[PDB]
RNA sequence: UGACAU
């Protein structure tokens, strides 16, 4: 599988993004808490953070005219060479807060690129959980570098090796990809970790739990990387437990911990729902609810694969013209699901949790948990997909007490932190 | 369970 070439029409480049919405000003409200040693104070506004010039105009060119808070704060501090610990609600702006300063920095203290007997040396290794996400970090990389001397490249997996490898070759500053793939191509030779001055994890909680924690090891301690203390180690999420904090730390160098809010809070442009409903009342449930919201754009959310088809599989024998995104449908398919739905082609897309993170999709009317999650963070970010840049947003979800009793507290939690509605059954 | 190379 080749994917279809990252355009190269500049209106669209910069057209993939979310314009900001009524309460984007009302970010300035939130309480930012700062700690560690010596941080240098935030900027006021894009034009007054020392951006070189091109790398300002692009920022313009994206549409954007006022910083939010992770980026007030992330860009002085990346910018003064710092490492950092960014947390920041759902549809926030944390891309580009890291982003704008690293490309900043990569023109402003430029190195040449180097790649020998075809083994690439990146200067920035940005990692993600997922393959969709990896190529949307990737396509903002290709924005706010647009029309500059810097080469962006994607590596994940589900995608003919060559292509993208013999791509790689070519060289590359900033190598955006997902922990299988990166690790294919550096046990080939074909990239190396000695020019690294900047490693990014994206959904860093997530990177640095269970599932990818030997991947990051292998990475951070690989033997061609270069020392924490010799680079910059930046990590984002909208959550981070405190025990993955600490895990964080053995990657991190005299850092900045930077969080807009409550650490893990949902966002308070999302309006949250719930409806108690038995397994079985799911099904009519989810019917009822797509018929009493024809034209909204509804992102559906299960918890298995089987019932991701299933589910796809009932709203399309019935009505709507839906798309289906899970890990075990061809990569094809499930960037196909993903362009459907984000065209507006589709207006329904049926997902697990491949789809909970990060993805940054206009006008998504209506986030629906089908199945409730098993982590309350997963939930903040399965509903964060709704009502992002100041834009509001509505979470639906369906509350079975048989599976989703254990959640209860700290689903009300987030709601009172959230000043959403706590309804009888979740008190 | 669900992500994540060949
Ligand atoms: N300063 C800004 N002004 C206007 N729009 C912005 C600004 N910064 C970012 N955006 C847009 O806001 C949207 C959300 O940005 P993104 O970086 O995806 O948020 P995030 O905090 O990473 N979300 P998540 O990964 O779900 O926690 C994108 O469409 C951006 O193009
Ligand atoms: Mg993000």
């Amino acid at each position: 599988y080749v994917p279809p070439e990252p355009t190269n029409d500049e209106t669209e480049i910069f057209s993939s993004t979310i314009s900001s919405g009524i309460n984007f000003d009302k970010f300035d409200h939130i309480a930012v808490k700062v700690s560690g040693e010596n941080p240098p104070r935030p900027i006021e506004s894009f034009e007054t953070a020392n951006l070189r010039k091109y790398v300002l105009d692009n920022v313009l060119k994206a549409g954007y005219r006022k910083p939010t808070p992770i980026q007030k704060n992330a860009i002085p501090i990346i910018m003064s060479g710092r490492d950092l610990m960014g947390c920041a609600q759902t549809g926030s702006g944390k891309t580009a807060a890291f982003l704008v300063p690293i490309i900043n920095m990569l023109l402003q203290d430029p190195k040449d690129l180097i790649s020998e007997n075809g083994c690439a040396q990146p200067q920035v290794i940005i990692v993600s959980p997922t393959r969709e996400l990896t190529l949307q970090i990737f396509n903002e990389a290709r924005k706010f570098s647009y029309g500059s001397v810097l080469k962006v490249a994607v590596a994940y997996g589900g995608t003919a090796v060559r292509h993208q490898g013999d791509n790689i070759a070519r060289g590359c500053h900033i190598l955006v990809a997902t922990p299988g793939r990166l690790h294919d191509f550096v046990e080939r030779n074909r990239v190396s970790f000695g020019s690294v001055r900047f490693v990014v994890l994206d959904q860093a909680d997530c990177m640095l739990d269970m599932g990818f924690m030997p991947s990051i090891e292998k990475m951070m301690l690989h033997p061609t990387m270069v020392e924490t203390t010799k680079r910059q180690t930046l990590m984002f999420s909208a959550t981070f437990p405190e025990d993955i904090q600490h895990l964080a730390g053995r990657f991190l160098n005299n850092y900045l911990f930077v969080a807009v809010g409550i650490v893990g809070g949902a966002s308070t442009d999302v309006e949250q729902i719930f409806i108690e409903v038995t397994k079985y009342e799911k099904r009519n449930s989810l019917k009822q609810l797509i018929e009493e919201n024809d034209g909204k754009r509804i992102l559906v959310f299960v918890e298995t694969k089987r019932n991701a088809d299933f589910i796809a599989a009932m709203l399309s024998e019935q009505q709507l013209l839906t798309s289906s995104i899970h890990g075990d449908r061809m990569q094809r398919e499930r960037e196909e699901a993903l362009q459907n739905f984000k065209s507006g082609k589709h207006c329904i897309l049926v997902a697990t949790a491949v789809a909970a993170r990060g993805l940054d999709i206009k006008n998504v009317d209506i986030v629906v948990n089908y199945d409730l999650p098993k982590s309350i963070d997963e939930y903040v970010h399965r509903i964060g997909r709704t009502g992002r840049v100041g834009n509001r947003g509505k979470a639906v979800s369906f509350y079975d007490s048989d599976q989703d009793l254990a959640l209860v507290a700290d689903l009300s939690k987030i709601l009172r932190q959230a000043d959403q509605s706590v309804p009888d059954f979740l008190k």
